[PDB]
């Protein structure tokens, strides 16, 4: 049957889902790795062990053990982000969409969700890759991994609790996807790992990491990369922290043994209650448990490896979201309301300015509000509240994305970049938040099809042609089959994803990011 | 008869000159103190030993030794500046022109040239104030002073040489005004002291020094402020740069004494031949000998006296030129031709940036670069020429500016701004100069008037305007009789002076200023 599949791992029984008028095969809940539970808790993930029998892929698995959402209760917009299905420990799970009939030898697409590392699910509404895998007939995986202090709380020396175990999780599932595609019809010589934010960033660091290269062929990042200031601390930061989240936990300080002992035997929600209070700043858009430098997974500094070429050369696809900001000053910036305009004062503003670049001094914070002010109009509050969007934006995702496009190209096989500015328009959030991160996931996974949905004509259009897009580029390397241009560092070309007539652009926004990339880390270093 | 005048001083026979269709009296080459000749050079000023018969005022004095512009021999757009009399130490002498027939008390306008202080002359044609003094039946009285290393040598603690001396020939001729203008029919109690750029922050010095409001009632700065960078110097400075000279004239530089008499024996023209020697950089806009913050006709630091209003408190009309950057470029910067459109590439352009602000370390030429620099076409040279002609007017002019209007109406009686930028339609200058430093003063002048001079019909228009406002301003401290705004902290409204109709504006180029004025200020001070 279309819907047993044998794999090197095992017999995985399947079930068939009801797509538009059609239907396609779904093997959910596949394992990828030995349950992580136990005094394997931070530690590295195991593979998973073969079985007998059928494995039943019929239902989606449990969610990782992560911080849940209740700023708003009730609210979609938010709560679609929320974690659908029971949290566990026992998480690392993937999720198969096959076309129907099965392919012989199809494009495999690897989604790697976000949720700055502190959360995600790959059984979310809005990942439900059966549109994707349906209408551009590929193969569409979706894993998941270890996020929080689960997944990247670091210990570096200790093989306890190494850190990057979350990247090490992804990597399996690549290697699983590598070893066993071939049986659902999916070419493991074609293999696409796209992913946002966290996601977008994981992707980078994939590509990055000596380890990882050859397990993927090309790879799509949306709305972020590895460089993103949120993205990454260094080994004694994640100590740093790993200590203080065991200060947290009335856990004895006096050895990675004793503190992780302690750590294994408190309950999962526990570890995500105090998950915050280790950061060490007042800021917005940074998160306790990250990826580290260790020297392991990433060689050595991001920018050498950058600088040197010393990263996997290939085709990327990658791009942003016209207000990337608002999303988290709607959460921690002070006059930011969900149910207000969010007129911003000049003395909330500079709060938020603060909140924005914790590691800026006061030169620094000096030179970025001359940067994003009017001057001439100081006191407008519309001009404040957006200023502060484009600050978190521009620092957080959209330039440090600049900086390993343009870092990228130079040793890079085919860059292409997008600007995403539609603004759904069944869109829940507040008008003021524009274009909001995450946003452009919904696209990319054609829910714009689905019309019980209620999207726009045109915003069904866009869908195709984003999954086409996307789908094509995967395919091949290249977007095209109205030519999206390569971007190159000469031109800087990129262009528009929006439901007009799409248009060519060039140097993406690098006034600010010359700011961001150049200037600002200058006077901070010579300050 | 109306050309016979007794002073405290002496009698004085002027002559009838002729203006338009009619006649003025005109009193030139009235000498207000003793020559600075002999070992008088460098010396105070001293008061004119009264005389015996009538003075022969009937033709303009020698004018102060200086450099003389032979950058484009025959030009007249550059030699209009140039001394057209014979050159003399015995240049201290006032010119006066006075309504026919005699006024019996009208308002006096008293003119102080510019010229960086190394020039300028009382008797250029521009400065003719025939036009001025019959159209608005004012007392025009124009002074000189000695300029260069005559006027402003300064070995401070020295008597011989005390430094700002050209600062006070400027003040006896004020006295001068003060004690004799009634017999002129000018009235003493309502002189306005006018200039621009030198003269300009001449004007605002004597505002600032004790020793000088009480002699005159109100002041017009023309594209030029006290705290202008390049308006003054440390004691120390100005001691290194006098020391400096000395070195290249192969002085005893054992003693100021030795030094001083050295000096005094070396002929004029041997001290302007390596007067621009001792400067302490590479730069533009930057004059060898000026003012020095000594203590005495400065109690102390400009910026404290602007702070606590420790300055005469009265109305104040002042203003900039659209474009006060170009004339230095064209002299000093790489790429810039009087002949060629000058469009700028970016390394000529990152040299000009380098000569415009000497005192800038690399971060500070960073931030510079960064805020006129449009990394969206970074490479056209238009807006690199630009570029480089607001930041030398920005720096140099109207930002010193804004800070001093800003800090005066603080505590001020009345502040009137003005933006000047109507290009005359008979400019000699090439086209991307635009609205030239200086070249308001012939519309001040009404040169307009002389149609051999061949203005547009509109341009006498402005020309009687500008004339107007500022001798209704001068008799009243308000010019108007549509409405020029006064200029507030709150508002900082100010208005156009071009041949369309005025229109009115707020915070004159705050951007840039807030970058010169706060942020640039402290970044250099950081590092
Ligand atoms: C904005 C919603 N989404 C789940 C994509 C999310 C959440 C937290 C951090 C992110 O970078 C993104
Ligand atoms: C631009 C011509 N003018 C004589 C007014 C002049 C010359 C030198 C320096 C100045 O600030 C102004």
């Amino acid at each position: 049957s279309e819907l047993l599949v044998n794999t090197k791992s095992g017999k995985v029984m399947g079930t068939r889902v009801p797509v538009l008028s059609s239907h396609i095969s779904a093997f959910l809940g596949i394992p990828f790795a030995e349950p992580p539970v136990g005094n394997m808790r931070f530690r590295r993930p195991e593979p998973k062990k073969p079985w007998s029998g059928v494995w039943n892929a019929s239902t989606y698995p449990n969610n990782c053990q992560q911080y849940v959402d209740e700023q708003f209760p009730g609210f979609s917009g938010s709560e679609m982000w929320n974690p659908n299905r029971e949290m566990s420990e026992d998480c690392l799970y993937l999720n198969i969409w096959v076309p129907s009939p099965r392919p012989k030898s199809t494009t495999v697409m690897v989604w790697i969700y976000g949720g700055g590392f502190y959360s995600g699910s790959s059984t979310l509404d809005v990942y439900n890759g059966k549109y994707l895998a349906y209408t551009e007939e590929v193969v569409l995986v979706s894993l998941s991994y270890r996020v929080g202090a689960f997944g990247f709380l670091a210990l570096h020396g200790s093989q306890e609790a190494p850190g990057n175990v979350g990247l090490l999780d992804q990597r399996m599932a690549l290697q699983w996807v590598h070893d066993n595609i071939q049986f659902f019809g999916g070419d493991p010589k074609t293999v696409t790992i796209f992913g946002e934010s966290a996601g977008g960033a994981s992707v980078g660091m994939h590509i990055l990491s000596p380890g990882s290269r050859d397990l993927f062929r090309r790879a799509i990042l949306q709305s972020g990369s590895p460089n993103c200031p949120w993205a990454s601390v260094s080994v004694a930061e994640g100590r740093r922290r790993a200590v203080e989240l065991g200060r947290n936990l009335n856990c004895n300080l006096n050895s990675d043994e004793e503190l992780i002992h302690c750590l294994r035997e408190k309950k999962p929600q526990e570890l995500i209650d105090v998950e915050w209070n280790v950061l060490p700043f007042d800021s917005i858009f940074r998160f306790s448990f990250v990826p580290v430098i260790d020297g392991e997974f990433f060689p050595t500094s991001l920018e050498s490896m950058l600088n040197s070429g010393n990263f996997k050369k290939t085709q990327i696809l990658l791009g942003v979201n016209k207000d990337e900001g608002s999303f988290f000053l709607l959460y921690g910036a002070p006059g930011f309301s969900k149910d207000s305009e969010s007129k911003i004062s000049r003395e909330d503003f500079m709060s938020g300015v603060k909140l924005s670049v914790p590691h800026a001094n006061d030169l620094g914070l000096d030179a970025v509000t001359l940067q994003y002010t009017d001057w001439m109009d100081d006191n407008n509050g519309i001009k404040n509240r957006d200023g502060l969007d484009d600050i978190v934006g521009d620092h957080n995702v959209i330039c440090p994305l600049m900086h390993f496009v343009n870092k990228y190209t130079k040793f890079g096989n085919g860059t292409y970049l997008y600007f995403f500015n539609h603004r759904a328009s069944n869109l829940v959030w507040p008008e003021w938040m524009g274009v909001i991160h995450g946003y452009e996931i919904e696209f990319v996974f054609g829910l714009p099809l689905v019309k019980e949905l209620n999207y726009t004509a045109e915003e069904e259009a866009l869908s195709r042609r984003i999954m086409h897009y996307w789908a094509t580029f995967a395919k091949t390397g290249n977007p095209n089959e109205s030519k999206w241009p390569l971007f190159t560092t000469k031109e800087q070309k990129f262009i528009d994803l929006n439901t007009e007539p799409m248009k060519v652009h060039q140097r993406l926004r690098v006034q600010m990011c010359v700011f961001w990339n150049q200037f600002l880390p200058k006077l901070l270093n010579a300050t």
